[PDB]
C-alpha cells in the first residue's frame, strides 16, 4: 500500500517483447525530462497480450539495470539482449 | 512530416552512424534505419539538423523504407561529397 513502483515480468514471445519506447538523456521525451516511456504497447505482441503494462509507463529498471538518467542507447541495449523472461520495474 | 538535410561529408565522413534495417531490426521489430551515435564535432552534429535516433528515409532520393542495412550504408558511402538525407522523428 503506497507503491508507485511495479515489478513486471514479461514473458518473451516469438515476436519479441511488443512494446516500443522512447527517452533518455540523449533523447528527452519531454522537456528536461530524461525518463525512458513506453509509446506503444504493440497489438499482437507479448506486453498485449500479458496486459498489464500501459502506454507512457516510465522504466525504472530492465532485469537488474536501472534506466534513470541513462542514454536511450542503454535501454535498448538491455531489452534487445533479453532472455526468455524479461523483469521491467514501472513507474506511474 | 519529414525533413530534408542536405550534408557536406567532412574529413570524418558524414559524422553519424547507423543501425537497423530489415535484416536488424529494431527489438519491437521495427525495421527502420535510425542514426544511433551522432559525433560530436562531425559534418552532422556542426550541421545542427540531426539527431541521434532519428530515422533514416531516404539517402540522395533512394528510399530506405524496409531495406537491409548494407543498403543504406552503400548508398551513404557512394553519395559523394555531398549527400541528401531525408529524415522524420
Amino acid at each position: 500500500l503506497g507503491s508507485q513502483y511495479l515489478d513486471i515480468v514479461l514473458l518473451r514471445g516469438s515476436s519479441g517483447l511488443g512494446f516500443s519506447i522512447a527517452g533518455g538523456t540523449d533523447n528527452p521525451h519531454f522537456d528536461n525530462d530524461t525518463s525512458i516511456y513506453i509509446t506503444k504497447v504493440i497489438p499482437g505482441g507479448a506486453a498485449e497480450a500479458d496486459g498489464r503494462l500501459k502506454v507512457y509507463d516510465t522504466i525504472v529498471a530492465v532485469d537488474d539495470q536501472l534506466m534513470e538518467d541513462v542514454a536511450h542507447q542503454v535501454c535498448v541495449d538491455a531489452l534487445k539482449s533479453a532472455g526468455s523472461e524479461v523483469k521491467l520495474r514501472v513507474k506511474r
